[PDB]
């Protein structure tokens, strides 16, 4: 039940495929006792339901874009999956959850697991003494009915996709097992690596060997009573960079256990208005991106789907993206870490949340403890985001303030930033004023100067400036366009407004004092029920510099061109 | 009209996007003249049809995955887009289609430019003295009814997919220009560059400069009065191979038209029952793949498309990718090319095309010269097959020798293959009597031991011997099997089934004298309206190695062992 | 196989409800044996189908409007039913279809019935020896392929809906049945009820009673050899007309069999220009319908269905309806029989029929031998038509001649119709020229003047004329409209121009002389896919005077009122 570090480096067997569900709108599944998973063989009986002979939804998945009677759908759907295990005794068998939006109860064999709530984040089960020899029986009920406490709330600009929306896993461990790991350089330490180790079960006195070849590392530990190990170890790593991401081969093995993983080293930190990468000055040449595939505009969980968005972020000529508006999967990370994006990782603390609610704040810092925990040896993500835009108020600042100091305690390395409130200084002067900004190690806002607020025209009017010597970090702006929809740069949607807007924004952003970093939203068209413009929006945001179909825009060559120019400057 | 080379690399602009459509079964479109794209604004007057208020379909693309009424459709479909573009006097105008199913006519401005046969080949129109000021209309009906006579015919194992299912472009010319141009190692000859050059045009008598800086290749030759020109050229070439896929940047320039292209370098021949790339033995490592996407399982045509499937490709350990059963999208070549994948590529003949029809034979001999006419630069292409499995009798002979013969005089460098009948020698013991072996290089057929022809274990008792020192291809072999399905290996469709059928097939592969190639069928689960069984098949061929959502079966890894021993052996 | 007259009122069970189907658009499922319907329990065998667990459709109905995915399909779907049946020796069992468009070819458990085309006449097989105890298999294959030579051929102005469309029965005979029977009033003669029964058999030769109690009738015969016996039988029966339906209770009763029936009695005949219902002078009130439903516009085929149409035309004010373009099932015949509708029953003999087609010539006669045998009691039908509108050519001139004579050689009675060719004999004067007619009793054509043939207006200054004095019939006249959709008079596909045109067109038809009869097109809008305007027609004809959602349009009111006038004024 507690969370698992580096899941794909484990014995891992997948339950992923098509799956037997029933949709359950009125919710009588849990009164029929469906979760029995009884097959309707005998017809002398009454019974009003029946995997066996129901449909298929493929897991994992958003069920939205799989059915058209599923498009809209808000509510349950039960999945049920058959599955043979054979444990030899003493070993432990979990199930692992990469993520289910928004609720998820689950049974094994009759028996309930548990329930988790949060969309976007990992959760698991121990079933070892739950498995039965012959068919294994897993229902998991599924719902993603939007309730005005939740995390994300209600209404938020994106799709809500609900189902089984990353990949299910059989994970076979020893009896005690290596449970957590760290392994990072010391903070602001380019010659020190830092770590601790973490044994579950009941032999958690161990000696502990942490291998790294390439570096010809080798320290052994030994474990105190409570399975915890730390070390400090004096090494010159060569330093993952987005030209060079260097990863090592990192071996750790116990008296029971051993895993292997992959992990670059880096120093990051401000100075003044500077962002420092291992010691030098970087732009975050960035843009957004939610997890939603390219063409078909599901849920995204797979490497192929990593590999062609971040493929599109790298012809842009990024070295960075933000990936909104929640924790990715983890193949997006990981894919990023390798191709070398530097990482903005964030949760959906999203406008209007409940701050005065108890449930609503664990909920938020329980995503906020999973995210950082499952990543936080992914040496690309510099920056973790508690909040987008809030409303100002003495309650959201303490929810947010409690959450920001949070994650500097669970990680002391890496930069917090959250969207600070902006302000008018003066007419056509625009400046950030938000008291959670002590909290937080950048400036970061967003603005859609020349969409939202004013025409194109506008960005040649406005400038911006700041009281706190903090690096400036812009991490939404931009306006929408349909491909292949042309007119004149003055007609909304077109691809040549989005162009003009794009190029008098970047002269706009040309002249902020202290800008380090801007992630445009967005990098591809996604699905918004908020987006209501027949054959332009139809219900996608438009924002994207890339179609849905993953065709170019005017205006992402206008961002590219900045981007060089960036490249070439920041060298 | 004539083809036109590189046209990635002209002065392009994209046609693409959302186009209006009219979906006309019975085919009154032409008789109320929609191709003339009037707008219904005066309704005192009568019209039967109005594009302008009319539904949307994606280009490029199938229509069938783009709306469920479409799944099935055969049939015809109006596609109508407007677009402005402003020509300098003198310049020319060409529009490019890469790929429409099946038959494509064609109107810009309400005058019909011409027509369009065969579903996978490019094809273009000049429309220089059509374009209009203002707003162009362009109209095309595109049909995709199955014809007895057509090239494929009626029978196939892959989904009607019907539309403009590659991009459209439009094509910027000086008024005399570099039309078609070929650049290649000439026939076993390292050192030796040959190729040649033809502009289109009234200044057609120019001297062209071809430069290959890398080389420090600087050749000037002048064209005669047809507009052609060839060339030798001493060099040495850096030679391409799949471990080191070295492209060389090219320029072609005449007085007034430039173009440039990435070229690879090597040779390739046939020794007995070897196959020899830069003189050196090799395996083809092969894998067979339909021009279907990942997940959602259209019509690819995008580097991204391509990328994702040969990604796959590269982690089974090919060396080389066949693409069926017709030629693929430029972009999947392009990209094989870059990413160092040999290549065999070939033309929809198989079965029951229409032997005695001669306007069949010019359809598939038209193809086969396109497909030849496009790709002829691409180093990474080994193999042109002209036909799949076929009847033997007198007049398929007939028409696929004379497919062979034109192939060779198209192209005397690369290997010609077409699928073999098999015959049993004794009981046990298969081998090919095919009087069409004399105008081949090499001996390939197709054959389904284990799945097909038996069960599993009959792969343990098949031997195969052949009376021609050629080197053998098995261009097809394999069997079912739906991700996350699981049983016995004596259940067909399980996951089990198809490892063990794999385990036992590579056992009898490594028993074949001469064996130098094979391409499994097949990479990714396609879609085929021929394959029935509920929740097994649903429409898809399932002999995928991975399944249509990217996931790696268990037969996927024994062929990957397989693969990784050959590499070693052969290095 | 032969006809079975009077079919629901026998012992019949009905084998309707939800089949199990295969779609099969490339037409292998009976290289693959699909009609064995094999259930694929055993998977240590390859099979490819599996009608246990594919997906259902109702029968009866057409495919068209029961998935998305089979609105357009045109080709085979594979229909399976099972079903238990106990037949006590010597009893007959026969398997009828109301109808499947367009071809049918039929299996019981595994062996071939028979085959069927033309899809809106029923069709018999006799089952009794091939049915076997326990379950037994019944497979059809179903196909609406638009062929050249078909009846109805390639396009014709309504969907092509494909599948069972009409009930489907088990009728279980005695060793000797009553098959066919014929009880009307002899050609003129109020006072003659003529007839004939026909037996099937060994026992041929029977006694047989023809009871009509409500006469006092009771007339004994006996059979010849042959199974036949004719008779005459003076009586005075109450004669039918459409003010008062009066239908008498039949009761044929063999030695073996009986059935009983409800038929009603009239004289019809033309003298001059004038139409003659038991010698009282007519004007046919008449409205078309397409056989399609209210609301969901579904192939009609219930009681239900009919009675709503039929209360539509009976609150315009009809006493007559053409049933078109074919065959309608037999519950509209009797329904419009028992509330007082004469009919127009017609066969789809359209414009591009291949009049030099030998098979199609058999084809459109034999429907037309069928159309007359199921219906030749219904004394409201007063009207055979052959063919709608065709081209004036010699062979179409052979093939309707002749189908004119086989009706009148099949039906003494009745009146035979055809649409003849208009013609103009001076601007603003139209006639019909048709060397048809010289076979025909009515002059009868379509006419679109206000509509096709100019604006509304055109309806003032349109006079006719005719070269001979009979009964002028116009089958069809009148213009689309969307109910809901209104605009000026003179804005087309509005219902005030609708309305417009009805009260002009209405002025044009009292200046006709020797009109006597009118069915505009038509009822109900109905499903084309020619008629192509977005938001106006989507794929419907919309000259119905009631929406496709029973929704009355203004020109209903505007014919209402009109044959209020005729009513009145033929009292
Ligand atoms: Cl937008
Ligand atoms: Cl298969
Ligand atoms: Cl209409």
């Amino acid at each position: 039940a507690p969370q698992i570090m580096n899941v794909s480096a484990r014995q891992t067997t997948s339950l992923d495929g098509q799956w037997k569900t029933i949709v359950d709108p009125f919710e009588n599944g849990r009164g029929m006792k469906v979760y029995q998973d009884k097959t309707y063989s005998d017809k002398t009986k009454l019974q009003e339901y029946d995997f066996e002979t129901d449909k298929l939804l493929f897991v994992p998945g958003d069920w939205n874009t799989q059915r058209p009677q599923l498009y809209y759908y808000e509510g349950t759907v039960w999945y049920r999956k058959h599955f043979e295990y054979s444990l030899q005794p003493g070993k432990r068998l979990f199930l692992n959850f990469g993520a289910v939006n928004y609720e998820a109860i689950v049974w094994l064999n009759g028996k309930r697991l548990g329930r988790h709530i949060g969309g976007f984040t990992p959760f698991n089960f121990e079933i070892t003494n739950l498995l039965k020899e012959g068919t294994n029986s897993l229902v998991v009920k599924v719902d993603n009915k939007r309730l005005p406490e939740a995390v994300p709330t209600v209404n938020a600009d994106w799709w809500n996709f609900g189902g089984i929306t990353r990949p299910v896993t059989l994970i076979e461990m020893p009896a005690t097992y290596i449970r957590d790991y760290y392994v990072q350089l010391a903070k602001d330490d380019k010659n020190m690596i830092e770590g601790w180790v973490q044994l579950e079960g009941s032999d958690k006195e161990q000696k502990i060997t942490l291998d790294i070849p390439e570096l010809k590392v080798k320290k052994e530990v030994t474990t105190d009573a409570n399975g915890y190990a730390s070390f400090l170890i004096k090494s010159k790593p060569i330093l993952w960079t987005p030209e060079n991401p260097k990863l090592y081969a990192v071996n750790l093995a116990s008296e029971t256990d051993k895993v292997s993983d992959e992990i670059g080293f880096r120093t990051i930190r401000t100075e003044g208005i500077k962002i420092l990468l291992n010691d030098k000055e970087i732009f975050c040449r960035g843009i957004s991106i939610h997890e939603e595939t390219p063409y078909y505009s599901g849920r995204a969980y797979s490497k192929d789907h990593a590999h062609t968005l971040l493929s599109w972020a790298k012809e842009l000529g990024c070295n960075f993206v933000r990936l909104a508006h929640y924790p990715h999967n983890e193949e997006m990370v990981r894919e990023a870490e390798r191709m070398g994006f530097l990482v903005w990782s964030e949760i959906p603390v999203y406008w209007t949340i409940h701050w005065e609610n108890k449930d609503t704040y664990q909920n938020a810092e329980q995503q906020l403890c999973d995210m950082i925990a499952r990543d936080k040896n992914r040496c690309n993500i510099i920056i973790w985001s508690i909040a987008n835009e809030t409303p100002h108020s003495k309650t959201r600042l303490t929810f947010l303030s409690n959450l920001a100091n949070k994650a500097r305690s669970l990680d002391s390395v890496r930069l917090i930033g959250a969207a600070m409130e902006k302000e008018e200084v003066q007419p056509g002067v625009l400046t950030v004023n938000d008291p959670l900004g002590e909290l937080l190690d950048i400036i970061s806002f967003n603005e859609y100067v020349g969409w939202y607020d004013g025409d194109s025209e506008k960005c040649d009017r406005v400038n911006w400036t700041f009281d706190t010597q903090k690096p400036v970090f812009i991490s939404e702006l931009g306006g929408g366009a349909l491909y292949g929809h042309h007119g004149s740069p003055k007609e909304r949607f077109t691809e040549e407004y989005q162009e003009d807007l794009y190029i008098r924004h970047v002269n706009m952003l040309k002249r902020i004092p202290g800008l380090a970093g801007t992630t445009p939203w967005i990098l591809k068209d996604f699905r918004s029920p908020r987006r209501h413009v027949p054959e332009i929006q139809d219900d996608f945001n438009r924002k994207g510099l890339v179609s849905d179909k993953g065709q170019k825009k005017k205006a992402f060559f206008v961002l590219q061109k900045w981007y060089k120019e960036l490249t070439e400057a920041y060298k």
